[PDB]
């Protein structure tokens, strides 16, 4: 599924992550922006490690979801890679939550840092009603 953007962050409001360990809901639009252009299906393969990177957050196998192939890797989000990409976010916000759970927070992402950190991020929730 590709969320129109008010749509999305709508739905993103309603599971909680408006201001979740500090992170703003204008910056979890910005990362699912950049991520995945908010495309809930949209898959990844990183050749350099054998890891991909998995939905509209674009969460990674090598630590956050079992998908099987990828060595030495962990499921911290006690989640098939699969269930990151359905149309229903609410298992994809779940692993998000788990993954600024961490020390590195938002950062975890480097798009986030590369396009969303010290930025005006407002235009991403305007006009949305949230
Ligand atoms: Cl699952
Ligand atoms: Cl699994
Ligand atoms: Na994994």
């Amino acid at each position: 599924k590709v969320f129109e953007r008010c749509e999305l962050a709508r739905t993103l409001k309603r599971l909680g992550m408006d201001g979740f360990r500090g992170i703003s809901l204008a910056n979890w639009m910005c990362l699912a922006k950049w991520e995945s252009g908010y495309n809930t299906r949209a898959t990844n393969y990183n050749a350099g490690d054998r890891s991909t990177d998995y939905g509209i957050f674009q969460i990674n196998s090598r630590y956050w979801c079992n998908d099987g192939k990828t060595p030495g890797a962990v499921n911290a989000c006690h989640l098939s890679c699969s269930a990151l990409l359905q149309d229903n976010i609410a298992d994809a916000v779940a692993c998000a939550k788990r993954v600024v759970r961490d020390p590195q927070g938002i950062r975890a992402w480097v798009a986030w840092r590369n396009r969303c950190q010290n930025r005006d991020v407002r235009q991403y929730v305007q006009g949305c009603g949230v």
